[PDB]
């Protein structure tokens, strides 16, 4: 009834860990497929067009299992004896179920494990997922990239973004997929693996993982509690840190356009009140305009003339509680000193004739930095320590990690194909170990779009990377909302989003409305910042007017109001992995309606959010589960089951539980 | 000389009069078989088809016999396994045979690599719109809607999938085909009536991939392209020639009752066209729909709509002008007809064993089940008395292209099995109705569906519903590879819509494009209009002076060139050699020739070039090396690329100075 079960039957074999069901076979329902494949991927600016050619798939019907030193052998062939094709070591290892695989033939690359499941089961994760939470009924492909603009074939922005830039995507494309999934019974699992991989949830009696290696391991843990098994989660895969105290200041401006215009935005929101941690400027290092819009010169080091006399005024805001974050990523731009140093050194990525592999980002051209070159490695460690940390950078947006192409040669002599899906944790890793051989962690804080597998302790906090600043679902301000979950899920807790989005294309330009109900939702997250978006001057902004800046001033005095319960939040993510933004089924586990509620979270145990993601709404339908709750800005009480609330530009529809021990704090938000 | 088989080291090689078709290594396997669980979601016509493939198995390991003059090859996936497929290797007639036949129930699917060259290039697969050569893309053959767009990459597209689900891509068509020709010039036909893909993109082989084991292959190779495609309709079939009455000029399509097609009769004779006959649609009865002006669908004149018909018919055939209807294989709920089916069970039957009801868009209708016998002979009925006998010539014989996978008919036969056979047995009841009636080659009708053996059953092509517009992938232009497509593979007589047909998200019929429509279709075995679904949202052909004028000319230019299509037609019938003919055909070593599907032969002495872009006021064309003169101009031409210009009215066509029809073109300069 404990631990790891394998019955023996006539038909076949169950795998069971604390009396749940995961594995079976038969001869006549084999768990266990085995093939080749040979599949075509063609890059374009971060998009990837993947298709595969499978030649074989062998389904391994004939089992034989043999008793051993605690653990299971079980040999597995396409016919009755028959030549062994795969062999499974299952144990159990620190409390979890592990199977072990080793095949024998080279020729297999394709390799397909089902797992029982019911009509009804949810399962949630596989990273960060934007269209879905419960991912049953689809399948997931799992390569990191560009997410897509729009993101469902259907919307005149994917059309547009697909035939001119190759860009829509769907609804599976992830800067962070993961091989890891939670299912509604109550276990994860977790395939080791950093090959493209397919989670195919749309059959009712299995799911099956497809990953593109025979994986060296899987690993599946119970737990009684959806907390509990986050828990473990996070004790597989690490722990985020607290975030640094200055975070609870106010929002983070995003302001780009040099030092005299910093300062004038600085004191015109201060003067209306706004709450301000710090000020974010991604230009720091230059500017780099393109038909795309204001991008940025990627050679990481100050820019004296775009950014005059930043080394001063650093310190200066700092004297006045406003911190300063910058910008870097992977990637060095051709025409820069750092891309020249890297050449020289031999620290960029190559291609097959021996030169530098240059990427296309969008008519420019950079070097890779090679991280599987640990003399690159430290290289680029000691550009952060030297050019963001020592300069006085209090944080940074660490953007992209999903440009790897699949040609590129690497130091370490490993197929591309098993490295483009590393790179994200690569990249967050150098990152972390930036931050922490300086003895800055828990001080500099970096936001990350893009990961894999372990970023749940290398990436010190995500955000929703590139949302269209529009209201759609699959890519607009609802789509952050299955994005926090999903990666909360499976250990990553702390997540925001661009207030206003990003990506103006294709007729998508952002409204002054879309930005107030932005601001809303953000002020309910662990950090409110800002971005000017692409095109900034086709955007709406927070100085835009007067009622705009009102609203966003309004908002961070929201935020601050509850530091110190986001606090809180943020140290119980930290202490336990249990997630900032958590799915209602969290805390109302016999509630079935919640199981499939993406829109809505629960910040922390005390407070539901239900942000309003639609145009031109004065009120919002809200589904609440049987609690006693107070709406925050009107007082009233209301128990269990779907309201419509009053939702004015300003008034989220937000809703804290009488019995917390916050409600003191809660009620001084009538009075705001 | 016929069927080798050499047994090598490691394996085999089938060769057909020196041409190696089939190569199977224990490394390089030829074969593969496995188990797939399709999912079919059918919408108006359009089919969303996706595979889960659970099993696909490499028969690496082949065992060779001898017999008769027969070689038997048993096939597995381990050296002295157990056969999981089965071969017999002969000649036949003079082509080589391969029948199939597997053990295991379990095999639903089945894959066959045919050994190919890079520069290979590969036609047919019935009715192509997009793409002629098939080489480096892969083609389901599923008969179905064809797309409203058929590019994923244009608003027309786009549109229609997002409303309608309906924009269709590169492959769809209304007639598949298992059947391919070679630049190797031999030709390949797969005996199964299943779904099948037709793979070419890769460099080394073809692969051929069947939602059964296949009965049988046929492959025949030829020493030329005009040897092969008589061979190909040796096997398949040939079409009738077309009666007489055809070359007396233009079909008109016209609807809205009796009086008004008196009133354009008198217009466009009074212009001087040269007029066939009347093609009126909606003669048994109109209908519509927020799709535009459609049909009822039940197959009996409508005295109503259209008054004193019966006797109409009669006065205009004195005039030297016949009349044609239309019928398609289905019956609308509201009708006598479907009344009739339902009590005599002549219906097909969803699983609760009633009527199946498909939706056509904003209506139902019954499926006349033609596993029935007594159903067919009852439709076949239905066509001699309600249509030959009350003295139609002619009609459109539509559809055949919306079987459902989970219908129920009378054999007993998988839908999945009979979807693909339905416009073949369409065809067919057509076929048999004109010919009991002893009216073949007085009587045509024209179908846009089809499959193995339309080569037949069918006496005319078209195009089926092209978008008013000029795009390449569903405008005019794409009538081009549809009638080079479907020429290789044996259906010689094809034509369009003079205009096209669909009127849909933001598309309206142009003057210029109905003018530029009519400039190819004389220039094709039948000229006919057609006023689209949104007759009052399309530029028509009395819309104005000029069009009225136009068509005329064109219509004067057809038939001025009747003995030479009447010429192309007899071929056609006798040696099964297509009307309209790839430059290939006549111009084998000519390299650039086989990759273009925008310029055709019109017979061995003309080449045509239609202009297919808006607004053109001349044309680059392509001539192979030859002495050419242009139509309009009597100007001489030797071969390369070349810049004519194509005013309104002038299309750009040649004519072989060598012709022993010269006499006859050189009077096309003063028409
Ligand atoms: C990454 C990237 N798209 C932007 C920078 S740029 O230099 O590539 O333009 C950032 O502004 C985005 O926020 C981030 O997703
Ligand atoms: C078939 C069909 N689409 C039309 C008739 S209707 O009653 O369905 O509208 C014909 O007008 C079309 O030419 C033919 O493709
Ligand atoms: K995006
Ligand atoms: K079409």
């Amino acid at each position: 009834t404990k631990g790891v079960n394998v019955e023996i039957l006539q038909d076949g074999f169950e795998v069971a860990l604390n009396g749940v069901v995961l594995l079976q076979h038969t001869i006549q329902k084999p768990m266990l497929f085995v093939g080749h494949g040979e599949e075509t991927i063609e890059m374009y600016r971060g998009n990837f067009d993947i298709k595969d050619y499978v030649t074989e798939r062998t389904a391994l019907r004939y089992a034989n299992v043999e008793e051993m030193e605690g653990a299971y052998k079980i040999d597995l062939s396409n016919l009755k004896n028959g030549d062994t094709m795969l062999s499974l070591i299952v144990k159990e290892e620190e409390n979890r179920l592990k199977v072990e695989y080793q095949k024998n033939d080279a020729n297999i690359n394709r390799f397909w494990l089902r797992v029982a499941a019911d009509k009804q089961e949810k399962v949630y994760g596989c990273g960060e997922q934007l269209s879905h939470f419960n991912m049953r009924g689809k399948n997931f492909p799992l390569w990191t990239s560009e997410p897509g603009v729009g993101r469902n074939k259907q919307t005149y922005v994917t059309w547009q973004a697909d035939v001119v830039d190759k860009a829509g995507g769907d609804y599976y494309n992830t800067n962070f997929p993961q091989p890891t999934y939670v299912s509604s019974k109550k276990y994860y699992c977790h395939v080791e693996t950093t090959a493209y991989a397919d989670f195919d949830f749309r059959n009712e009696a299995f799911h099956e993982l497809q990953v593109w290696e025979v994986p060296k391991y899987m690993l599946f843990e119970t737990a009684d509690t959806y907390l509990e098994l986050v828990e473990k989660i996070t004790g597989l895969f690490g722990r985020q840190p607290e975030l640094p105290e200055w975070v609870y200041n106010g929002v983070v401006l995003g302001i780009q356009g040099g030092t005299d215009v910093v300062e004038q935005k600085l004191e015109k929101v201060l003067a209306k009140g706004m709450k301000v941690s710090g000020v974010w400027c991604q230009d720091w290092q230059g500017k780099r305009i393109t038909s795309f819009g204001k991008r940025l010169m990627w050679n990481w080091k100050w820019n004296e003339s775009e950014y005059p006399e930043l080394d001063k005024k650093i310190a200066e805001w700092k004297e006045n509680d406003i911190r300063f974050l910058g910008y870097i990523n992977p990637y060095v731009a051709i025409e820069g000193d750092l891309y020249k140093e890297a050449e020289d050194k031999g620290y960029l990525a190559l291609n097959t004739e021996g030169n530098t592999y240059l990427v296309d980002f969008g008519e420019f051209y950079c070097g890779v930095v090679d991280f599987t070159n640990e003399e690159a490695t430290e290289w680029y460690k000691q550009v952060i320590k030297e050019n963001m940390i020592d300069f006085g950078l209090d944080g940074w947006m660490a953007d992209f990690g999903e440009y790897l192409p699949t040609d590129v040669v690497l130091k370490n002599r490993i197929d591309a194909k098993i490295m483009h899906n590393a790179w994200p944790t690569m990249w967050a890793k150098v990152n972390y170990e930036a931050v922490s051989e300086a003895g800055k962690l828990g001080e500099i804080v970096y936001f990350m779009r893009a990961g894999y597998t372990g970023i749940q302790k290398y990436c010190t906090l995500l955000w929703g990377g590139d949302q269209s600043v529009d209201w759609s679902l699959d890519d607009g301000l609802a789509s952050v909302i299955p994005a926090a979950l999903s990666s909360g899920m499976i250990g990553c807790g702390l997540h925001h989003s661009d207030i206003g989005g990003y990506t103006s294309l294709h007729g998508n330009k952002r409204s002054k409305e879309l930005l107030m109900r932005w601001a809303e939702m953000g002020a309910f997250t662990p950090m409110m910042r800002t971005h000017e978006g692409n095109r900034p001057d086709d955007c709406f902004q927070f100085d835009g007017d007067e009622e705009t800046l009102e609203h966003l001033a309004r908002m961070s005095n929201v935020y601050v109001t509850m530091a110190p319960y986001i606090k809180s939040l943020v140290e119980e993510n930290a202490r336990r992995g249990i997630p900032v933004q958590r799915p209602l089924f969290m805390h109302y586990e016999e509630d079935e309606k919640t199981y499939d509620i993406q829109y809505q979270y629960l910040f922390g145990e005390d407070v539901l959010v239900a942000p309003v993601h639609q145009e031109n709404q004065t009120e919002w339908e809200v589904y609440l589960p049987e609690d006693q709750w107070v709406h925050v800005w009107s007082g009233e009480a209301y128990t269990g089951g779907s309201v419509t609330v009053q939702a004015p530009l300003g008034y989220p529809p937000v809703f804290y539980r009488k019995k917390s021990i916050w409600s003191e704090l809660f009620s001084k938000l009538i009075h705001i």
